[PDB]
């Protein structure tokens, strides 16, 4: 339990969460124009 | 850990798809080139 | 753990802000001239 | 100080960093010639 152990595991899976939620509105919005 | 665990698989899986994605916005806007 | 796991966090840390940075100011100019 | 899983997951972290840098990095010059 080192805490950059532990800030980057949750960091890591926010990063995931909100990288899937950018590059979903992004090939949504890219997704209309093609 | 689980939470180490989860955590590698998710970056893994991230850099997978993010590759990925990547690749088909490089060749999606390699064309205006 | 070890430097590796050290460097690793730190690194994420930093990849998790930098792309935030990223997408903030993307969005910031796409939230203004559209 | 090793497990696989934490050794592969630290190295595919930096190599992360430095491929999304150099993405961001060209993105940025693209669009710094359009801009
Ligand atoms: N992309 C980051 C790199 C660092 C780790 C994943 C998230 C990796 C696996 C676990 C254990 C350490 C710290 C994080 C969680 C090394």
């Amino acid at each position: 339990s080192d805490p950059l152990a532990v800030a980057a595991s949750i960091i890591g899976i926010l990063h995931l969460i909100l990288w899937i939620l950018d590059r979903l509105f992004f090939k949504s919005i890219y997704r209309f124009f093609e």
